[PDB]
């Protein structure tokens, strides 16, 4: 089972803008999560070939990872903060759906999600 193409990070047909919230998501939120000790398995798409997980993309049909999110933020792919927040939430949810409660990868996702939620509670009001 080969890997799918990664999620899109550039598309001239999709509208986009910069907002103060999206700039916070890159400079504060992504930056903090990216340097966490447990970030590395989330820094690129799940490579189901390398991991010998041929079922992964039979079960997870909306893949997401922080490397994709980072590129989307650096490329100003998004129209609003909610789109980007949804990508982080999809990344976490996928991990919790695919893996067993208590698996190491789930504990690593949960630590990142705890930091994410702190930072999202501090999301600035739109200017
Ligand atoms: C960089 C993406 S990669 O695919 O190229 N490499 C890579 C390497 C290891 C991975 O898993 C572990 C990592 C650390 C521990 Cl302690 C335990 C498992 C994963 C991985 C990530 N996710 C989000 C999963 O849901 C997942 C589910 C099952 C197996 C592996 C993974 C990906």
């Amino acid at each position: 089972s080969m890997n799918p193409p990664p999620p899109e990070t550039s598309n001239p047909n999709k509208p986009k803008r910069q907002t103060n919230q999206l700039q916070y998501l890159l400079r504060v939120v992504l930056k903090t999560l990216w340097k966490h000790q447990f970030a590395w398995p989330f820094q690129q798409p799940v490579d189901a070939v390398k991991l010998n997980l041929p079922d992964y993309y039979k079960i997870i049909k909306t893949p997401m990872d922080m490397g994709t999110i980072k590129k989307r933020l650096e490329n100003n792919y998004y129209w609003n903060a909610q789109e980007c927040i949804q990508d982080f939430n999809t990344m976490f949810t996928n991990c919790y759906i695919y893996n067993k409660p208590g698996d190491d990868i789930v504990l690593m996702a949960e630590a990142l999600e705890k930091l994410f939620l702190q930072k999202i509670n501090e999301l600035p009001t739109e200017e």
